[PDB]
């Protein structure tokens, strides 16, 4: 028979170690000729697989480029203007690449061009509580200074911002051996370490959800309308470069002034940390200039387009999207996920052939410029935004399948927890020790829950991906999966097939089990008759994120007496939710009448959506979502009552205090208003 | 057997008149317990008429109401400071309701409060074109001046918001005889003119669709946070007051300055309409003062809701609103609609007592402050949005049945056409000359189609009525019908029962076959297997407003060439519009398959949906069809292609020209990108 299992047995782990060979021979840069050829190779295949339709789908969007004649590089300058110190110009190539052309050089994307020369200071991870303890504890001011910060914790363009606000004219980032070198492995080729030559790329943009910088709501078409560089979105105002750590020694090694504030401001190189500014007193004359020479340009980018049609209910989309543009191979982002991807649409091309087709239609996406701020998939959506409105049922992402070998990872919304629960009981583990079990047992043994004995881990939604413009703009259910750590070579050119295959799921075992987790998980999305969703999970959630952001609140007990400031309206909304939902699903378990079973399909996809204000969050208009929003702070990370916990942090450093408690309320109020209209949607339709 | 004809058969002339007579005895205004009084009696008698739920649902928000004991009134003040002339402090009231309680004396609802003094201009209209005509041709400067304007042609609130621009620090709006006295017909109660004494009350907000001025986006309900007043959306912020022409006559007959540029500048008291500044000569030192003392309130306003839940698709709405409140007794404005709304439940109700059900749930309002600001339907529509949203099919306005006897006057989506026309040609003409005639053929007679030789006119929908919220913010199909002339009591304490009685519909048959139309709209909307929409029309009217607003651009050639503005995009997209239109066409007509149909329905009901921009048209964020919007110099207007139409509006005078062509070209971007993705939504779905 045509089943889950069919499906499943069908998805081969080496198909998925052929395809990401094939995938990261050479670099598959966005807008450039080698990764449009791959383009039409990857249309070309989900053909022959077996979709009934597959197109490619462009759009014109600013991207970033270093220039090929003028490197960047950073120096140490002396008193004369002789650069004593140059940064490198680019890695050292792996065994077997040296001759490989095309690999860009290490750069920040859509950093403007400039040469600041100036004082260092040195930022730690150039957090908001970093700059916090910088201004307000140590008194250090980067007005006109040049900042010198270690890559992790937080998304890179939230550090920029950052240091932008406190005035700095220049950025460095590095990559510090605390952070990129795992304790007892080797260096690349010989383990899975970062090397002191090696360099995170990536984009530095703060774009909110907006997609392409010059075309904020709409598609990036033919005749579409741009806005000037002057007025484009989200495009940092101060030079930035990266570097790795044995260049990051040589300007951290004479650094003076301040002594780190403590321990966690301390990283693994020989060095002081001294936060500055400047340099010691033999080198105080001494200065660091950057050379940024970099251009952003309007540049064609192609998505792939692949359309399985639903037997039963076509006009319903289950979307499994991708990335296929890379720094540089590629080897683990993202070609690790888009080979999952091509073995997932081979395998329901298989059953497609034989005769099957899935319930609801599966849209399969090959997505370009996710590296230069998740372009492709946001332009698309803004072309297609009322066909997915209406009828998009979810969206699987499928970046990267590996960051680690221990055991799965799974961020999603609530309405999937079930679904995943169910599907992993069903998969065998991959994990040794765990051989004969469920990957439910071992990923809930290696990755328990933090509130419920016997459950595992699911993270809500952050972004920093693909899912960004589906979940949080257009409140469309939304999840991902991948094998996950307890990584050193992200967007660096030693991330390489040889990374994956030597050091990291050399049987594809890992990969293999990722397929059949997103492929299920679509599978279950576009086949089954009831939509496998289950509100009553999104209830309880909704209650600790009420629990936890009244928390917040509860610490400044004076002004919530003083402005009278109260939650009941939000425990209210949230308790009306749970009543609403438990009756919800006694009738959705107790309803042959396909015109209820739809009605309650619909009232099940469109519950997600109840959840999008189209008014959006405050200056943020593309994070439309009242529960989950990318945290202010740190893209990658998700903030639950994202404008309540934004209204609250840092309230007591608020000039007018009244203000401030006004505009918390009114948050409140637009939560509490949001949960019980979601739930209403939920309750009888007349 | 139960099909439209039993429905239509079913309405009585005699019930509409008994429940005209019913709802107009006494005042009925927004926030009053009078009002509250009657919405409990129809929730009462809805209940009793069959219906399955009615539910009053009730917000807090902004009205306002002259002060009690301490009057508003205007004079002219002589030298002295001595009050010589002073306006009246109420409308005579007519015969036998001399002792009639709580009439609200004429004013301006949401007025400030002041005692501005100062001489008098006279601004025709207070058009924009009037203001143009003063300042540009005239050199006539409105600042610090009181402005004198004659009510018609624009919505009032425009009219305070021009004068407000001007520079002016009061407005006098009054009614003069050339707009408000038809020739040959007596002042009431002998007639159906305004007597001297009469005067128009109305508010003058400036909404653009906000709804209640204190919680724009979100219901006024119990936890509602509030904008303080000086945040709050639309209130005007200098002093206004309307009068009749007798205090009119007194004001203007001491008129100096300069003389009115033309004809189309004097109305037909015996007066010069001097434009001013100030009085003649021998009155130089007189001036005119204000004295306003209304205050702005929160004040619970409550809509009645009645259910008629559908057999086969109860989560798909038709709605039949219109509202309840008035400011005096309401006589055409709203009753003689209420009454109407009132009998199509009655006859729903006796189908729904035999055994029958509409297809899809038929919902009924009783709106509560629409005269305020369509108060009472816009919150209840912020509410409610997510359910409206994704269910909504249709709503038909009920406001007035009559504003004359001489023919038929709808206004409509394009989507509605068909239906109209279709509808109307099987009932009955009420026209004296047409007995035995249809009422298409009496109404094409008498309102021929500007373009089309053998149809009737229908008008775009403007505003100024309560499917603003559903037709221009959430994208719903829209309509209205009543019957009009080829009205001067409008808001006066004239526009009684006895009126509509005695001078407009004697027999109840203009009010009849306005419920006929009304509910027949409703009738087929909720229960035609196929939704009764043709998008082809849609197609037709596209490239009239193409045409349009391209013949608009094309009066600055040079500048056309300039800037390279090019409405090519726009053309493409109406025509690839008309070509998936007529595709679809095809295939709703060639399609036993219920899922098949109601993906069709659904692609019909969304098609309205598609025009909607979630971004709104610029500074209105509440008007967000793309093709439909109230015109920006007059709320009663519709204006197609708003976004291009407001862009191209008196461009030569703007001060960069570079600038403002960039944001035509932008808007015809927009509006080609909205059309093209509303057609992609008629295409098959996979
Ligand atoms: C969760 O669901 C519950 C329904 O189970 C829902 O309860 C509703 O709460 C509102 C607000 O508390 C109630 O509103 C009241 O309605 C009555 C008329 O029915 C009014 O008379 C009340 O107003 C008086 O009292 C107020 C409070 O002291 C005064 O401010 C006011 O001036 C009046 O004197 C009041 O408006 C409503 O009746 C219930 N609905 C029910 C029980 O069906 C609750 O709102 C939901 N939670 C959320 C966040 O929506
Ligand atoms: C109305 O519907 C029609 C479909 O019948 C749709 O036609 C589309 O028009 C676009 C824009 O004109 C076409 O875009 C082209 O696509 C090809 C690849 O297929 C590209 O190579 C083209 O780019 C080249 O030429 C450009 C113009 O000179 C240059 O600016 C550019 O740099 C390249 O050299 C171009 O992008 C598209 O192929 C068709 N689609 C079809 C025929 O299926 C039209 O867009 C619709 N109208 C609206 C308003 O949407
Ligand atoms: C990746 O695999 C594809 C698909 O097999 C290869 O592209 C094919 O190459 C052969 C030999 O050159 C051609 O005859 C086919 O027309 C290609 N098919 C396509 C593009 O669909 C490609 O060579 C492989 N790439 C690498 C680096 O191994
Ligand atoms: C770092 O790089 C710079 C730029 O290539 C070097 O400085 C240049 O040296 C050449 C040849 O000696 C001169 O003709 C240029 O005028 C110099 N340019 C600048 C901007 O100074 C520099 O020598 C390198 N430093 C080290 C330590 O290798
Ligand atoms: C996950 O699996 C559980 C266990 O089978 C499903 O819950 C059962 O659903 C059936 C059919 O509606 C009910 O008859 C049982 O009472 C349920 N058992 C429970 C709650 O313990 C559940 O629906 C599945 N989740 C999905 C499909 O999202
Ligand atoms: C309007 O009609 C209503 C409905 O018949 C009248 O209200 C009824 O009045 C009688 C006699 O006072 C009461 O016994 C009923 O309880 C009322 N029914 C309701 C409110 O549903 C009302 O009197 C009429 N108003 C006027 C001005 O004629
Ligand atoms: C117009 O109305 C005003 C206000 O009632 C009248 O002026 C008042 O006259 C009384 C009694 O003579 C005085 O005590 C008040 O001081 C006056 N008030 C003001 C504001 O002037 C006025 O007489 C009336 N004018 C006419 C022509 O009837
Ligand atoms: C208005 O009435 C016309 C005339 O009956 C309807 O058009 C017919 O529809 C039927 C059924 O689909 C077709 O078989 C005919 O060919 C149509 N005749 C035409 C176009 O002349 C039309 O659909 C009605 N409009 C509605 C229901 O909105
Ligand atoms: O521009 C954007 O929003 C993101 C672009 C680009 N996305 P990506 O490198 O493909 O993926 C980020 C990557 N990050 C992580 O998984 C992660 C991030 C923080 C901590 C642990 C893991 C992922 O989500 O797979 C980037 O982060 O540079
Ligand atoms: O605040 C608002 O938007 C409108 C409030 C209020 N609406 P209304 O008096 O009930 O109805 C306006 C009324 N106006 C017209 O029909 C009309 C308007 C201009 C020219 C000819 C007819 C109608 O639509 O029935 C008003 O116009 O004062
Ligand atoms: C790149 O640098 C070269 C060499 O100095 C210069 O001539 C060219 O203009 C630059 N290219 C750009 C800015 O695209
Ligand atoms: C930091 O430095 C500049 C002076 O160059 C000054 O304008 C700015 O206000 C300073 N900030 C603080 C907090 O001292
Ligand atoms: C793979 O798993 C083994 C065993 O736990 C571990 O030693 C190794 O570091 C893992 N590889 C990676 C890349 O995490
Ligand atoms: C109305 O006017 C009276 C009498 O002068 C005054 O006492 C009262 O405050 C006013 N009421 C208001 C402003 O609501
Ligand atoms: C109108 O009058 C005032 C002077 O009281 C002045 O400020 C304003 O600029 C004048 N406008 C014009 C156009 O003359
Ligand atoms: C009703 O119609 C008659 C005949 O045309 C006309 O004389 C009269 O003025 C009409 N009444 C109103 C209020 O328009
Ligand atoms: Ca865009
Ligand atoms: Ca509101
Ligand atoms: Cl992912
Ligand atoms: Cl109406
Ligand atoms: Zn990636
Ligand atoms: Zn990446
Ligand atoms: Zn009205
Ligand atoms: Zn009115």
């Amino acid at each position: 028979k045509h089943n889950m299992k069919a499906f499943l047995d069908e998805l081969k782990a080496e198909n998925i170690k052929k395809f990401l060979y094939n995938f990261t021979q050479i670099p598959h840069l966005a807008g450039t000729e080698q990764n449009f050829q791959l383009a039409k190779q990857i249309q070309s295949q989900w053909k022959e697989f077996g979709l009934d339709s597959v197109e490619l789908a462009h759009y014109d969007v600013l991207l970033s480029y270093p220039n090929k004649t003028h490197p960047n590089y950073i120096s140490i300058i002396n008193e004369d203007g002789n650069e004593i110190f140059n940064t490198s110009l680019f890695e050292p190539p792996p065994p077997g690449y040296e001759n490989v052309s095309d690999i860009v050089p290490p750069f920040s994307a859509f950093s403007p061009q400039g040469m600041p020369e100036g004082d260092l200071v040195y930022v730690n991870y150039a957090r908001t509580e970093d700059f916090f303890k910088l201004e307000r504890d140590m008194k250090i001011n980067c007005s006109g200074k040049i900042v010198i910060a270690r890559y992790g914790k937080v998304f890179r363009g939230n550090k920029v911002k950052n240091a932008q606000l406190a005035g700095a004219k220049g950025v460095i980032l590095y990559s510090d051996p605390a952070d990129y070198f795992a304790p007892g492995v080797k260096s690349y080729p010989d383990g899975w370490n970062l090397p002191g030559g090696g360099v995170q790329r990536g984009n530095i943009l703060n774009l909110n959800g907006a997609g392409d910088p010059l075309t904020p709501g709409y598609p990036a078409n033919e005749y579409a309308y741009r806005r000037g560089i002057a007025e484009a979105v989200g495009l940092p105002s101060i030079p930035v470069h990266p570097i790795g750590y044995y260049d990051a020694q040589k300007l951290l090694e004479k650094m003076g002034g301040s002594a780190p504030p403590d321990s966690s401001w301390r990283g693994s190189l020989k060095v002081p940390y001294n936060v500055g500014p400047g340099f010691t007193g033999n080198f105080s004359t001494q200065k660091v200039k950057m050379h940024i020479h970099s251009t952003n340009e309007v540049t064609r980018i192609y998505n792939v387009i692949g359309t399985l049609r639903g037997a039963v209910e076509p006009d319903r989309y289950v979307i499994l999207g991708g990335h296929r543009d890379s720094w540089v191979f590629g080897g683990i982002d993202p070609q690790s996920g888009a080979a999952v991807v091509h073995e997932i649409v081979r395998s329901f091309g298989t059953l497609k052939k034989e005769g099957w087709r899935p319930r609801r239609t599966i849209l399969f996406a090959s997505w370009d410029a996710e590296e230069f701020g998740l372009l492709g998939s946001t332009e698309w959506a803004e072309e297609n935004s009322r066909l997915l409105q209406e009828r998009g049922v979810a969206y699987i992402n499928a970046d990267s399948s590996i960051e680690g070998n221990y055991t799965l990872r799974v961020d999603c919304t609530p309405l999937m927890y079930s679904l995943v629960h169910n599907l992993t009981k069903e998969l065998k583990s991959p994990d040794e020790g765990f051989e004969g079990k469920s990957l439910y047992e071992s990923w809930t043994k290696k990755s328990p829950s933090p509130e419920f004995s016997g459950m595992p881990r699911i993270s809500k939604l952050g972004s920093g991906n693909d899912f960004e413009v589906f979940f949080q703009r257009l409140g469309i259910a939304s999840g991902r999966a991948r094998y996950t750590k307890n990584y050193p070579l992200y967007h660096s050119v030693y991330e390489t097939y040889e990374l994956v295959e030597k050091f990291y799921d050399p049987m594809f075992k890992y990969h293999l089990t990722v397929a059949q987790v997103r492929g299920g998980m679509v599978f279950e999305l576009a086949n089954s008759i009831v939509l496998p969703f289950d509100c009553r999970d999104y209830a309880v959630v909704l209650r600790k994120y009420a629990d936890k952001i009244y928390s917040i609140s509860m610490k400044h007990p004076q002004e919530m007496k003083t402005y009278s400031v109260s939650f009941d309206s939000l425990f209210s909304a949230v308790k009306n939710f749970t009543e609403i939902a438990s009756k919800f699903s006694e009738r959705l378990q107790d309803f042959s009448n396909p015109i209820v079973l739809r009605m309650m399909n619909d009232q099940l996809m469109f519950l997600e959506r109840a959840f999008i204000d189209p008014l959006g969050l405050p200056d943020r208009p593309f994070y439309r979502h009242v529960i989950y929003a990318p945290s202010s702070h740190n893209k990658y990370a998700g903030e639950s009552f994202p404008g309540i916990y934004d209204a609250l942090f840092d309230i007591e450093s608020k000039v007018d205090p009244s203000k401030a408690w006004g505009e918390v309320k009114r948050q409140i109020y637009v939560a509490a208003f949001t949960v019980q209209a979601a739930a209403e949607t939920l309750s009888e339709v007349a």
